[PDB]
């Protein structure tokens, strides 16, 4: 029954998901004036130069791009990570407006939108034994605005048509996840969450600072798929994302 309605919302997520109050919960806000520069952060490597997409599924409440992750293909190192984090899966999340549609906020802004690149924990096997761990997962979190078209996102933008509700899912091979990078991979880094259901406490967050620009005719795009299922009344897939939650005993550091 989760989502992201009015009854069924964020703010009633606990009552199933008792962990939605815990101690790491995500997203934060990011004050840029209190995280610390950590000059002992080694730097990051995204290496997705073998990655291999899969599928592209409606799955009630975003859309998941699914890659092959029985070898490493595509990977996550450094940073403020040990070992090495394959990719499985990204997705978005966006508004209904410009002016919000993101999870982490940056001195309370919100952007328009926001990908989650997810990847897990090699050394624990599996994706499923990966959210038993405290350090299980990585996500790579980039911030979308409005302004000029991501060519390295018109893939994605093309194939919503024919993943329009829920269960849906298409062919998605060959797609390249390098182009929906900025140029710089400067981030900021915090122990936290999955921000959706079950809300595991298992991730490591990194988020670059330097947002990809999107044009709006793409990001409207993403508000014309749906949550509900085929033949259902229409419910257009907006405003999917969590706000921000309390940072209580954590601090987030600069690679920068
Ligand atoms: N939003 S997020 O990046 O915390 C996130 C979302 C999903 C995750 C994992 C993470 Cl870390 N797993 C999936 C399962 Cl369907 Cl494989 N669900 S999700 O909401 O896309
Ligand atoms: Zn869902
Ligand atoms: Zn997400």
């Amino acid at each position: 029954h989760w989502g992201y309605g009015k009854h069924n919302g964020p703010e009633h997520w606990h009552k199933d998901f008792p962990i939605a109050k815990g101690e790491r919960q995500s997203p934060v806000d990011i004050d840029t004036h209190t995280a610390k520069y950590d000059p002992s952060l080694k730097p990051l490597s995204v290496s997705y130069d073998q990655a291999t997409s899969l599928r592209i599924l409606n799955n009630g409440h975003a859309f998941n791009v699914e890659f092959d992750d029985s070898q490493d293909k595509a990977v996550l190192k450094g940073g403020p990570l040990d070992g090495t984090y394959r990719l499985i899966q990204f997705h978005f999340h966006w508004g209904s407006l410009d002016g919000q549609g993101s999870e982490h906020t940056v001195d309370k802004k919100k952007y328009a939108a926001e990908l989650h690149l997810v990847h897990w924990n090699t050394k624990y096997g599996d994706f499923g034994k990966a959210v038993q761990q405290p350090d299980g997962l990585a996500v790579l979190g980039i911030f979308l605005k409005v302004g000029s078209a991501k060519p390295g996102l018109q893939k994605v933008v093309d194939v919503l048509d024919s993943i329009k509700t829920k269960g849906k899912s298409a062919d998605f091979t060959n797609f390249d996840p390098r182009g929906l990078l900025p140029e710089s991979l400067d981030y900021w880094t915090y122990p936290g969450s999955l921000t959706t259901p079950p809300l595991l406490e298992c991730v490591t967050w990194i988020v670059l600072k330097e947002p990809i620009s999107v044009s709006s005719e793409q990001v409207l795009k993403f508000r014309k798929l749906n949550f509900n299922g085929e033949g259902e009344p229409e419910e257009l897939m907006v405003d999917n994302w969590r706000p921000a939650q309390p940072l209580k005993n954590r601090q987030i550091k600069a690679s920068f």
